[PDB]
């Protein structure tokens, strides 16, 4: 039933942030569309987003304690804490990865993402729908 | 609005083919999930699969011409065509990239893809359900 | 005319810290040098300093949004924080990156900072006054 | 006299994070293990745990200020955070890297720590019993 | 009486008219006239050189290490290339300071990596003209 | 018992290509040579050469399909083909790997065979008995 | 006198191929241009184009048993295939390899050409007179 | 009607008598009056000049850049160590072609990182002098 | 009685005036002494060797694996160049615990980097003399 | 007739209980026994010798060398370490084959790039101990 | 027999320049040194010091020219000058690079010579003996 | 003053081991050579050779005991050995590494000396006379 979205560092910030990169779409309206399309799968959907990398370990704590599904988008952390992978890898449900932008069309450092080699899928590139479309894997699978 | 999805080299394999890395779901099961799928989201899915190069530079080139959107798994192209990339280069319809298994768990050499930096968006480690999670992003773009 | 400078790890510890290579000014006599160069240059500077990179992010979120010029000493975060990276990167006014000791005199990982490729300009080496000149620069533009 | 303990992110998950890695001991017991040996070598031991850098980089602090030996253990942060080596650097008293499992029998990733260069000495794959051998080395020095 | 070198390399006489939208349209003509003005105001004498020659370049800062004077150098290409000049700054017992107008960071990677700043005191990059102006200000208060 | 001795790109070649190199054996000659060695060990061999990568997936399909052994001159593919190892990973019966030059005594590029880590052997530099030599290996597996 | 001019993937596809990075001409026009120069240098080009590395390497061979210059643009093969630079390497006759664009101006994989050290020279970013100029190269020296 | 730079650089005033086996018997004198008599043919009027000197490539690259003239570049050692000789033909507008004598691929590996490369706008490599002749062609059919 | 084999590898019999500010002025005589003596406290028999000849080392590694008797090592330079000593401590069953007495992260880059490490139980770096004394507790309470 | 070395460098008389799933159970007695038939079969006479020691195997590729005797040869760790058995091997003017039990390119990075392939005649890997008999028969047949 | 020892840049500062590293004999002692050992020996030596480039160069392209040896300490110019190492592939005589320092004890940059793999052989770490050295080998040979 | 010429691996076969790269002079000859310039310059010169790492070490622990100055040919331990380098860090008289050919002008990886970063100078590609040359060195610093 339960599927946990946690959003990483500067993801509170869409809509303003970088648009050309990331969309228009604000994080509030972010939360209305998983929180619809969880609903229509038969899913629960829990939406945090934090700044603080002590919040994401404790969310992802709780998940594993929990056996809970999780699709994470650690936005920059991805490239560089291996706390937060560390922390993943408690998990016994799926992980998904997920990021918005293209993140192999961009700088070199951001192709080389800690999350990856333990996740159980990625979406990249695919914006907003990313979420929705790890929400669905989740669903049918 | 017609989606082209096109499989590279040893993907015609499926079923047999390591089956704890890439399912037991065969190519031509494949092929009627698709089109089962892209009939619910009003699509028509053209599949194709080639383990000769230049057969699927002829299949890029004519989604190029028609402008249609690509769903591309290029099998080990992935990891070593730029013939393949400067095709893909072509396109102004949508390119997703998708692959069946997590190819970031896996050798060194399978995580840098030479279509990802030029790619809309990336589907990984989603197994089968990554072909028809694109077509979804596709009717929705 | 608001000018944030905003302190990373470490830099609260000024004084104490490392005296052959930061120097014997610390962050309290650091704060008050500050606040006489921006008020004879006609500005209001806001010095804060912190340990958590959640902080900084929180502080460089606020920049952006008044559109506020920002001088940032990261400390080790500079060679670390994508994250931070990503956050600066919101700025519509100039960011200055400055840092107290030479950087490029020191270990090799020290010569590498995220923050550089996206900042206006860099000041290093220089000292406590390394701040005061980022001032000056920011009072001209 | 004193002795501080510190533990990084993760390292309050002890017992049932990845067990065939780190084994079956909880933090609670990890905690109770070293009083009872450092009462035993005539020594006074302060352990705590967090998941969050600014707080390990402010217990560092206060050692560096008080001239009390550190046993760190800081995750994953040590093979990421120039911060907490900085805040390290401060040290006068010995520093002791203690490592659970063996790091050099894991991923690449993990045999390039950061504190290891400006410790005294590391201690590493061990098991528990490694906080414990570092107790002794301070009681001797 | 307390004389500042300032130590310009290669395509740097050319500025106004090079790259405008990378170097700013200032001239060196007017970037000399400026230095000097600003070093006045500090009680400073600034002796603005320019040259294309690495040999010339060499020649001045082994002059400012005889004589222990500051020196504020932008060697331009060099910066990246050059041995012999970051040798010759080795003897600076007076102050050193590393002036770039572009940000060299947010440009190819070739330029990420200066011979000069591991034994310059300090570096200033990316504040365009003004860096000179700025470095002054920084030797005024550090004689 | 079948072998199936595959031979890649340029090997059809053999006898005017870089004789220094190859030797001066042709490849027709080779073909005889085998099946006269293969019937000296009462074993049947299957000789065939492309230089069409589809061609050689396509054999080496077979192969897996049919649980036969097979010998492996990729030539240029050996130090560039994804795919084509993807193909040999299939193999249930020996893979072996045969070159006719000292592939280690050339050009650094010729030495990362992607066929190595996943063959059951390697034979290099005893010219056209590197062939011979892995038909008795396998008469004895 | 003979001179095989042999085009790799994707430039079948000039014209609508990233005018920006290769032009307005196309194939077409390519080969009727480089006929054309050849045979007032007193040449014979054969030009052919082919997005299959068999193919290609079938070309290779014939030029290398029949000892006739080869002008080469590999395309996207020329930074990957080793097969080719072996076929390649059977060359006896002047092998010059051209690309249309500043190859070196670009990406940073695709400055480390395969074909570049056993050919015997390189023309790069010259647009299509890149062939003329090949061209005229075999002929001044005949 | 159109005037062309040719520019050499270090050691390429030593053609002839230089390692032949790898930079042909032809010398520098031999070099200019062949080009001359192609510029000729071709309706341009080619300047051909050599230095051993950074400082005066420099200097030449500047003049061409003020004039808006197309210059064919083999800056010979340098091309693959100067960030400065890089910096000056940046800033010119009409084409700039770097030729090679020798087959620089077919050599020492450092010989293959050409600082010209990306900001040239062709390159010609490996086809002896006649690479001088068939870059003025170039130049004669576009500029 | 259970024995462990303490191994010293190259330079180390040089212990007292080798590098003091580096490996401390205890001779490695009065070293063997002190491990004997605390092996002897924890219940333990400490056979304590020193070669600085590889194929000796090989052969007392060798010789442990056979005993199936823990092993602490100190290969000292080989510790970073060989595979052989590693292939060799690869048939151990019972511990290894790699001592080094120097910070060999502090000093010269090609000293973190060893080839015993990752087939070992444990590595104790730095705490000089005491780190033999400390691996043999280790093994006592193991 | 002609005399051939089997020469295997150290742990390699430790097969048979050494890592069996890596090298087989087969005893290096055993092997020897096993090369000294296939040898005698082939019209060979094989000479096998296996010592820890590097300067052991140095003096028997020295006599190899002086004889101008063919040499199989398993250095195992030396194989990717030793320029000083590289250096000795150079001397070889007979065939050299490289042999490993293991296949060495499936296993960790650091054993991908041995010292001997180089100056080596040829290599076998990873067919086993049958490797040094298939190594026997190319000499036998050479050549 | 007449031999040429050529100095490059900053080798003009000899006896001030970095004492610790270069000693304390001037470029003029050196000059006196040359002078008295090639009497001894039996032989002309002409001493030439210059910062520049081009200089250098035309004085190397003289030596080749006369085919005279050369003993060469080309200063900083060793681990930058293609240009250089170009000009001593000319000469016909014995080219000796003499270094006063030991350059293989200090930063990594000066350990990778351009002129060391041209020139017949190296004298590193003598001081100014190197030069008396190299001399005495000439007169040998 | 007496000095010690130590030799490694390979070097005893001098003359016979690759004539074109290391000259067709035999040890034996080496030695004499030594010892005649020795004489001439008024020290005593000790040249000794071992393709054994373990003799290397005990000779230069010998030369560290004694504060001898040592000649070093280490042959292709120089490019390999720490254990060698650790030995040489002992020394207090001056230590020159000595190479009869021009190891720059070889493979790459003879370029990177273990030896050359703790030695006081390095001789190169100068042949036999580079031992000679080492000698006059160390005779004219007392
Ligand atoms: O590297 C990234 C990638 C992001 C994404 O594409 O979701 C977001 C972010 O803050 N940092
Ligand atoms: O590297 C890959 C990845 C594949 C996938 O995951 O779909 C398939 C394939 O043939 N080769
Ligand atoms: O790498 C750095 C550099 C600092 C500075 O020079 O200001 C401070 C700091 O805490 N960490
Ligand atoms: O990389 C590591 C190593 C750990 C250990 O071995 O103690 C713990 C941890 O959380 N992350
Ligand atoms: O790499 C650079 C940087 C320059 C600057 O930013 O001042 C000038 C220049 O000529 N070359
Ligand atoms: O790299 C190689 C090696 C070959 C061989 O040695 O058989 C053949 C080939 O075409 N390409
Ligand atoms: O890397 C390249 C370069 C090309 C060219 O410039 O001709 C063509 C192409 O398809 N791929
Ligand atoms: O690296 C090079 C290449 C040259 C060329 O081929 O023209 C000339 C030169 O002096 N140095
Ligand atoms: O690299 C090392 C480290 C040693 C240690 O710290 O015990 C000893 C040694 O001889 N070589
Ligand atoms: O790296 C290796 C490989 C071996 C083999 O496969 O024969 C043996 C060995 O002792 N070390
Ligand atoms: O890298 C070096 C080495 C020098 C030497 O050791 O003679 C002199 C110099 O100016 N630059
Ligand atoms: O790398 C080397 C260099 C040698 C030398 O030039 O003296 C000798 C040797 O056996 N190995
Ligand atoms: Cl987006
Ligand atoms: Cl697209
Ligand atoms: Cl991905
Ligand atoms: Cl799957
Ligand atoms: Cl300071
Ligand atoms: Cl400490
Ligand atoms: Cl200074
Ligand atoms: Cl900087
Ligand atoms: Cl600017
Ligand atoms: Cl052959
Ligand atoms: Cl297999
Ligand atoms: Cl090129
Ligand atoms: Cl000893
Ligand atoms: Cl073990
Ligand atoms: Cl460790
Ligand atoms: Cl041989
Ligand atoms: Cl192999
Ligand atoms: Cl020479
Ligand atoms: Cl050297």
């Amino acid at each position: 039933l339960i599927v946990n979205v946690i959003n990483g560092p500067n993801l509170g910030r869409l809509g303003r942030r970088e648009p050309a990169v990331y969309g228009g779409t604000t994080h509030d309206e972010l939360v209305a569309l998983i929180e619809r399309e969880a609903a229509e799968l038969g899913l629960k959907a829990v939406v945090r987003q934090s700044d603080s990398e002590a919040q994401l370990l404790d969310w992802i704590h709780q998940a594993a304690d929990a056996a809970e599904p999780v699709i994470l988008n650690a936005g920059g952390l991805t490239h560089t804490s291996v706390a937060l992978r560390d922390a993943c890898a408690e998990l016994s449900a799926p992980l998904i990865e997920v990021h918005i932008s293209n993140v192999h069309a961009r700088e070199e450092f951001r192709r080389h993402s800690y999350l990856s080699p333990i996740a159980t899928g990625v979406i990249v590139g695919l914006g907003i729908q990313g979420y929705l479309l790890a929400l669905r894997y989740l669903a049918e699978h």
